[PDB]
DNA sequence: TTGACACGTGTCAAA
DNA sequence: TTGACACGTGTCAAA
């Protein structure tokens, strides 16, 4: 829970916390207020489950395709920066952060997913997802493999569902249509059975996920990874000289990453939206503040004006910008997140061969499009069903206590129900079969 | 995923020597060309006993021997046949804590226990007993430090607190644990746990603090102590901490007494690979250079080989850790195991977030981790009876439905039927359902 | 031990 | 949209 005095920060366990937790300390001894930075597992999930009643950090990080569901539910408070403020910050990471017309967040900096691959293994990585069966085979013969990514999370299988025509929800009229979905068009299932048949053909592995591939990589062991810059650290730290890249085409067309806004919301249930807002425009969102971070992980593309001209010039941030510019700016409506638990079924269970690419996106269909039930419809059903039983209750209540029936010591209701029946003039047998 | 005949696929858990592990099987591979994959999935513990029942799972698993028995009990492991000649080479005590059923069912690879971990800058002389903690507390709070931070969402690290003045598990009498004798409710397990709620009551202690809250202050010296184990040695040698490792403190003047865990590796009983598994395991872990790789990278603790422990009872470390294990039990490895720990874990995070009384969340944990969990054919019992209870109702209202002519809406419900019923056989029935005659 | 009935959410469907 | 009945597990009790 929060409380007057302090400040407390969610932000996931990839990101630069250590590097955060800096700027926290700096602003601790500037004005006397403690920060504390958790990176708590599935915190994008935890978050609208514990912010309702109250509870939470006083901020939140994520990336800005969560952050409007949040704010439908009334989690988050809403920002008013100045003026002034707002010009530090590219105006479309603005709108990233926008929902129904107000700013819920504060844009950090911009992810997009690059082809990562080791130039001692593979000196020249290929344009094409196509080609990427016979690298492996050629690859295998020397103990290596060609390609390991997270398959656990859609988000890295996403670019090459989209490459041939999958999309989330098609946006005409200038609004997102949240019942246009595009998980089981032409597109959508050729990138998803390209991607099963590489299992199949043994060159991945369906159960691999975020940290198996990591370690591959960073260990020598596949030549490539699909990766964000939060990854490159860890790679500096390892024995691998790698280059970052455009993802490869499909079908000749280019792979599209749903691109992502690290934002940082505030607790509507907060005590210290003064001062996390002072922590947040004039300590993180500075020069220095984002170096700190960036320095411990990589940002991407950071918001901030001045800081990005700065990165703009590392060519491994101009092969992420070039990868942005070929995917799309995640949505941040309320049905982002039904949309990532479908899609997320159906890769894992096309990839396991549970079930077929048709049947798995025929499904994540119907499921990125399904309204979830208010609690008021959940309440009027759990009323019914409390005075279906009630009313029932007491109609046996009353036969037991005035039919006089030959009943055993110990009987159901159906024994009840079997006496009232003949009284009646009906014959029941024993397996229910009733009649006159 | 499914082991397929000549790899080896391992599990452990990530925050253990995983990467030197790895390197372990690096050199199997170059001796006998079989590729070796060691993974730290989440919750594996949890995981193995979902996927091995059908055939899927590792080759092998790590991790402490309390799991292994309720692994055993579900079939879901070889049986370990090590020559005597190669048993000689371990702790006989190790052996028994992968004993169940008169059967060794696991390789056992290191003693782990909880010891006091103290910044000496800070604390020079750690506190001996746990009740002067909150004043030591208030001594640091006014450099801007606290005295104590550790891992509350995992009652393993609570329980050394809880066990001190009475509290236990499982009795043990007459040669085996009894499963209807448990002893978290009882006054020493109370006394306990309310000395760490009032820590919190008290502002010493912050009831969501978990495993990488507590590392990470301890780690970047915003804290004075903390408790863990062996294998958290080396991420704080990095850091810019001079640390100790001392006895735990007393509680009521009696020793914190850990529950000791023997992490143990396990064979899959699916896996085809269980000869190279053994070969593995008995040729290349347990082994001077195999230990020593895993060793190096987090440290194990005291190592079931002896030839090895005998390198690592050198390390004033080890010896603390060794000098708490005898002060704790061993942990049993009965299947009942799981049901006390999840039990135990309830009732620590309920009574620290004040959900829930001490008294309240110690009553509830006394009967869960004594419960028997009911037997699939119980289960099938219970959904079969229910089946029946359904369809014969469903029989007589589709009968009364079909020959009634009880003048009905085009769609009700069979309450409405009843009803009608009633009125026939001289019944009248009110809105609510309020009958008689 | 078995077993009556409660419980809230799922499946299927009419409208 | 609301709503019938299914569904398996929980609560409570007799023995
Ligand atoms: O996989 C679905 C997942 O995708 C995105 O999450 C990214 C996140 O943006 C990155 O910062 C990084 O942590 O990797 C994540 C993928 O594991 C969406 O932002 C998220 O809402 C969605 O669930
Ligand atoms: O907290 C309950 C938990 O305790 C033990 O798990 C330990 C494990 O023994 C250590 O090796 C280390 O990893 O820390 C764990 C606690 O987080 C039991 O072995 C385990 O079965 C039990 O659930």
């Amino acid at each position: 829970k929060i409380e007057e005095g302090k400040l407390v920060i969610w932000i996931n366990g990839d990101k630069g916390y250590n590097g955060l937790a800096e700027v926290g300390k700096k602003f601790e001894k500037d004005t006397g207020i403690k920060v504390t930075v958790e990176h708590p597992d599935k915190l994008e999930e935890k978050f609208p489950q514990v912010a309702a009643t109250g509870d939470g950090p006083d901020i939140i990080f994520w990336a800005h395709d969560r952050f409007g569901g949040y704010a439908q539910s009334g989690l988050l408070a809403e920002i008013t920066p100045a003026a002034a403020f707002q010009d530090k910050l590219y105006p479309f990471t603005w709108d990233a952060v926008r929902y129904n017309g107000k700013l819920i967040a504060y844009p950090i900096a911009v992810e997009a997913l690059s082809l990562i691959y080791n130039k001692d293994l593979l000196p020249n990585p290929p344009k094409t997802w196509e080609e990427i069966p016979a690298l492996d085979k050629e690859l295998k013969a020397k103990g290596k493999s060609a390609l390991m990514f997270n398959l656990q999370e859609p988000y890295f299988t996403w670019p090459l569902i989209a490459a041939d025509g999958g999309y989330a929800f098609k946006y005409a009229a200038g609004k997102y249509d949240i019942k246009d979905v595009g998980v089981d068009n032409a597109g959508a299932k050729a990138g998803l059975t390209f991607l099963v048949d590489l299992i199949k053909n043994k060159h991945m592995n369906a159960d691999t996920d975020y940290s198996i591939a990591e370690a591959a990589f960073n260990k020598g062991e596949t030549a490539m990874t699909i990766n964000g810059p939060w990854a490159w650290s860890n790679i500096d730290t390892s024995a691998v000289n790698y280059g970052v890249t455009v993802l490869p085409t499909f079908k000749g067309q280019p792979s599209k990453p749903f691109v992502g806004v690290l934002s940082a919301g505030i607790n509507a249930a907060s005590p210290n939206k003064e001062l996390a807002k002072e922590f947040l425009e004039n300590y993180l969102l500075t020069d220095e503040g984002l170096e700190a971070v960036n320095k411990d992980k990589p940002l991407g593309a950071v918001a901030l004006k001045s800081y990005e001209e700065e990165l703009a010039k590392d060519p491994r941030i101009a092969a992420t910008m070039e990868n942005a510019q070929k995917g799309e700016i995640m949505p941040n409506i309320p049905q982002m997140s039904a949309f990532w638990y479908a899609v997320r079924t159906a890769v894992i269970n096309a990839a396991s061969g549970r079930q077929t690419v048709d049947a798995a996106l025929a499904a994540a269909q119907t499921n990125a499009a399904r309204r979830k039930p208010s609690w008021r419809e959940r309440e009027n059903n759990r009323r019914r069903e409390r005075r279906r039983r009630a009313v029932a209750a007491k109609i046996y209540t009353g036969l037991r206590a005035q039919g006089d029936y030959n009943l055993p010591k110990h009987c159901d209701n159906n024994e009840v129900l079997k006496a009232l029946c003949v009284e009646a003039g009906w014959v029941v047998e024993e397996d229910g079969t009733t009649y006159r």
